[PDB]
């Protein structure tokens, strides 16, 4: 065939071309969240979409370094340090420190999450940019773990539309990778996700990130078709750009035969 003959029942996943100044990183927008609230981001409708409908914080661009990885204060002898949570123990101290004068069940307020001042024990924040494979086959993308809640999603008309990043979110819930926190309690460390992708498209991505109380974890990785793995620092992969709803060819709804 002179041609390939595509993707079977146009199962390719959409992406876009856009013609713009393209931007190294992710845009990060920050989302009020309540404290000890471990319910409202058990819902798809809230971790797709849902999370802009209350009130937005601000906002940080250019970010390329994702993983999320906050550690509470513990308030001890010898000042005050951050305590990684495996190092937290009895009622409570932090390994190598003693104990903890502090409580681990009120907000703190904290730059961690890329610079932006912030309660990270309790917020939602939004990931959006467009990945750029640079090899075409099959990427994974992974949570090594999810405290507490979160979704990735790939795709034209699943992460967001082409040429509008910046617009409110999309409905879909159709996530690349479902970290929604059960209501049962419990889940794993599905948590992964896959996408084929052609070179050289740029491919929509969100990330819905929610925590409710105290320590907030997010380890994001991918998979790239040569088998090597990218964590944390996606620096050469994630871009945006700014919105231009008017460029008429910017969504590409087959790149199996565009
Ligand atoms: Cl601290
Ligand atoms: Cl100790
Ligand atoms: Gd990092
Ligand atoms: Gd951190
Ligand atoms: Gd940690
Ligand atoms: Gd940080
Ligand atoms: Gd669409
Ligand atoms: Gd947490
Ligand atoms: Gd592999
Ligand atoms: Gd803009």
């Amino acid at each position: 065939g002179l041609v390939p003959r595509g993707s079977h029942m146009s199962g390719a996943t959409e992406a876009c071309l856009p013609a713009g100044q393209r931007k190294s990183g992710m845009n990060i927008n920050f989302y009020q969240y309540s404290l000890k609230d471990s319910s409202t981001y058990s819902n798809a409708a809230y971790m797709a979409y849902g999370y802009a409908s209350k009130t937005k914080l601000g906002s940080v661009g250019g970010q390329t370094d994702i993983s999320i990885d906050y550690n509470i204060p513990c308030v001890s002898s010898s000042g005050t340090f951050p305590c990684p949570q495996e190092d937290s123990y009895g009622n409570w101290g932090c390994k190598g420190m003693g104990a903890c004068s502090n409580s681990q069940g009120i907000a703190y307020w904290s730059t961690d999450l890329f610079g932006f001042y912030t309660t990270p024990t309790n917020v939602t924040l939004e990931m959006t940019g467009y990945f750029l494979p640079p090899q075409t086959g099959s990427y994974t993308f992974s949570f090594a773990t999810v405290d507490d809640s979160a979704i990735l999603s790939v795709g034209g008309s699943i992460a967001f539309e082409c040429c509008a990043q910046e617009q409110p979110p999309i409905t879909s819930t159709n996530f690349t990778i479902n970290g929604i926190k059960p209501w049962d309690g419990s889940l794993p460390d599905n948590i992964t996700g896959t996408v084929y992708m052609y070179a050289g498209y740029y491919y929509p991505l969100k990330v819905v990130y929610s925590n409710a109380v105290s320590w907030g974890t997010l380890p994001i990785s991918v998979e790239l078709p040569d088998g090597t793995t990218v964590s944390d620092n996606f620096e050469g992969y994630v871009y945006s750009f700014d919105d231009d709803l008017s460029q008429s060819n910017c969504t590409i709804p087959d790149p199996s035969i565009h």
